[PDB]
């Protein structure tokens, strides 16, 4: 048909193209990280392959002061050790297209089909987090401190429980920044209140904000039901600054084969990529695998948090949807 | 058609002891039909002599605004035809009818959130004359004059107005 | 081993070669007429496709002659209504070979490989043909009055009855030109008329010939029984110069791929074109696909044909062979 980088695959001047453009399109980002710490480095790239590593860290010193008194003496003190972990992901998936479609539509190789899986990945990722957090950080009494909730049918999401949720971290105020939101609510926000459409780029149009804040619309989000119509949502607020991920290599990243007793072509990408809030750490009970983790199971139950209480960062608040 | 688009049906887990399968892609099958249309018209004679000019000059310095009409006359009626008698498309329409509801900063936000995750895919809004006339009562539209120089341009929110 | 045009797989040189090959090749021809409308190379080439465009009816003739004369008008020459469709059908195989060395692909593989192909690849069209043929007149009652019988318990096929379906065509005689046959008749035949070897060329050979025809003989026609253990033949006779077809290309007619832990290595064909009378349109009903069809559903049912008497043009008499 064509030159067809990728149907005659030069796999060089290709697969950086595709991940760095995924990494700037999609957002999030930011928020969360860029460039995590070369810790991720060392669990994603080879040599010395996975699963996670454990990292260590000592506490802090701590104690009263002694009445210093002649005719008694002192005694000394100690110091502590403690654990943490993450864990490693991989994934993949095929295109089963001919490649009448592929580059029917395509035609010049380079931007169309690299935008497109582009595009792809940076969906993914934000399904595959925003997952992440979802059973683990609500479900347990150890984060409960970053939870509230207005819920069971008296609150009206706007304009103070807000703010009260907002400082739920007690000294800790204004390291937040972008507030996850689901579309139902922010209707019944600009029904309402004051947000504000703020331009920053010149010239372009724009960011939306509540209070020196970020809002993110974003598509896939929890949502629960009773009976008798009444609605839940979730929404977290963090704007933590951050989570972390490193990107890592596979061998093959790109790869063009066909089949000649039928008739198609496909592709196929299957990228690493590391990534887990610091934040709680990871354990192994009661799961399937192994590796890697799971979708469901790597989400519905088990994890353990040493910290604690600051420093997180992330809440959530379920709040009902203003009538 | 010639329609494009990429994802579907994601993800899946790498490992080994299973096979990836692929996922098709939604093809071409948006479809099309050709409309042609025309007509015709003559003149008198002795008429147009006996009348102190010519009929024919006028009618056909006449002709081309003709044709728009036509193209407007179209294009209401089929979109009237897609959205009627389709719960496939129901998602897009929003019956305020039973007596309530004005049109006024509200059913307003309704209409422009009725698409979920994508808002602003949206800029100009159709209007009948007598309805933005209860809007100029009531609401906010503000007159942004920029086009140097016209008078003007309504604005309702980041919106155009037709 | 060997120049190999098809295992090193030259595309050129070698596609047009087998499709004029196979054209000289296998007949008909004629018959059925070579070099169809182009509009069919819009079905198969792009665009257009889709199920199968119309092909239009060409003559000169309305109702000649007209009266010469003044003080009135001649009236113009008039198109009378009709419609039409058609099929368009796909196939292809592949075939095998293995490495302990068969060989020999001798001093020119062209031609060697090449016409060996445009054997079966040529002589596969008539089996689709007569196997369709056998549809339009199968049970219906439309073409009822382009049948005709002097069947059950008289007839000799000589010299008579042939004239008969003579007259069968409504308005054109002596445009008659191939005959369908079985052997055994043409074997009776011989023994009565002077069905005659008559070399074409000088000196070329040969087509047999009954009167000024050309005879066309194969095993597969319909014959059935009745009790009292005798039989009845077919033999359709057409000559109606003709039927039509157009090609269009795929893409990739020529293909070479090999199998790893087996030894083996495989080649492939897969053409199409477009072929059916003129004639019936073709629907879908109570028929599975699509598309194409077949050669069971291209027999069972659903032709359904607007004309109606002329330029059908294909008659059939079923009869007793000679006793």
């Amino acid at each position: 048909a064509y030159t067809k980088i990728s149907d005659v695959i030069v796999p060089e001047l290709f697969n950086p193209y595709v991940i760095n453009t995924t990494t700037q399109l999609s957002a999030f980002f930011q928020s969360g990280i860029a460039a995590t710490d070369d810790e991720l480095n060392a669990l994603a790239k080879k040599a010395g392959g996975g699963s996670t590593l454990n990292m260590p860290y000592w506490n802090d010193l701590d104690g009263d002061s002694q009445v210093l008194n002649d005719t008694d003496d002192l005694v000394p003190q100690k110091i502590n050790a403690g654990q943490d972990k993450a864990v490693l992901i991989l994934r993949g998936n095929a295109w089963s297209s001919h490649d009448l479609a592929a580059t029917l539509s395509g035609s010049d190789p380079m931007q169309a089909i690299g935008s497109r899986v582009a595009a792809y990945w940076a969906r993914e990722m934000q399904k595959i987090v925003f997952a992440e957090l979802a059973g683990v950080f609500s479900n347990d009494d150890m984060k409960d401190n970053k939870l509230d909730i207005s819920g069971t049918a008296d609150g009206i999401y706007s304009a103070e429980t807000f703010v009260d949720a907002s400082y739920k971290l007690g000294d800790h105020e204004s390291l937040l920044t972008a507030i996850g939101m689901h579309s139902a609510t922010m209707a019944s926000a600009v029904k309402q209140d004051l947000i504000e459409f703020v331009k920053d780029s010149q010239s372009g149009i724009r960011f939306p904000t509540y209070m020196n804040k970020r809002v993110i619309v974003d598509d896939s989000m929890p949502v629960e039901t009773l009976e008798d119509g009444t609605k839940v949502f979730t929404s977290y607020l963090f704007g933590a600054g951050a989570l972390g991920y490193a990107e890592g290599q596979p061998e093959v990243p790109t790869e063009t084969a066909r089949n000649a007793l039928g008739s198609q072509d496909i592709l196929i990408n299957r990228k690493h990529f590391v990534l887990h809030p610091r934040g709680v750490k990871f354990t192994e009970n009661a799961m399937a695998g192994t590796t890697p983790t799971d979708e469901e199971l790597a989400n519905g139950a088990n994890w353990q948090r040493v910290y604690d209480p600051k420093k997180i960062r992330i809440v959530q608040f379920k709040h009902r949807l203003q009538a």
